[PDB]
């Protein structure tokens, strides 16, 4: 079946998980961006825990550490690759534990996000659409 994808939206900034340039390139660190509806915010929630893009594309935590790269890589079965949205609203690295974290609290255009322990500010929730 198709992968019907679709957005994470961020509650504190309005703004969207995007993969900077609709890039599909392995490494690539995620950053908010203006909601539309191109393939590099349509994220696809698997079975397995994924969050995919671009059809065999995965979120991808770098790390399990505060300040660790949330980025895309090829999808492989890693626990890295495995996420929960919880009833707060937070996006939850199955490995670390750690939240989806617009880093320093921005909302702009271009903001980075990367891992961080879970406070459930604004920054940390997300909606599906
Ligand atoms: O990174 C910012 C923004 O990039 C867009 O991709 C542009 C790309 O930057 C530009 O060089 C090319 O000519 O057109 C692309 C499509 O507009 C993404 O579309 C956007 O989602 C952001 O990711
Ligand atoms: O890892 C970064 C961390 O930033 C927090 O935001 C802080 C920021 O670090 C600080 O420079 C500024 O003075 O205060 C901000 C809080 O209002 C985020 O809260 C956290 O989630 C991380 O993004």
């Amino acid at each position: 079946p198709p992968a019907d994808g679709g957005q994470i939206k961020g509650v504190g900034s309005g703004r969207c998980l995007d993969v900077p340039d609709a890039s599909t390139s392995d490494g690539t660190q995620l950053q908010l961006w203006d909601c539309h509806s191109g393939t590099n915010q349509q994220w696809a929630a698997t079975d397995a825990g994924e969050l995919r893009v671009y059809g065999d594309k995965c979120l991808d935590a770098a790390g399990t550490s505060n300040g660790s790269k949330v980025q895309i890589y090829s999808c492989w079965g890693g626990d890295n690759q495995k996420w929960r949205l919880n009833s707060d609203g937070s996006v939850v690295g199955v490995q670390s534990g750690l939240c989806l974290d617009a880093v320093g609290n921005g909302t702009a255009n271009g903001t980075l996000i990367q891992l961080y322990t879970c406070s459930n500010g604004s920054n940390q929730r997300w909606t599906r659409t």
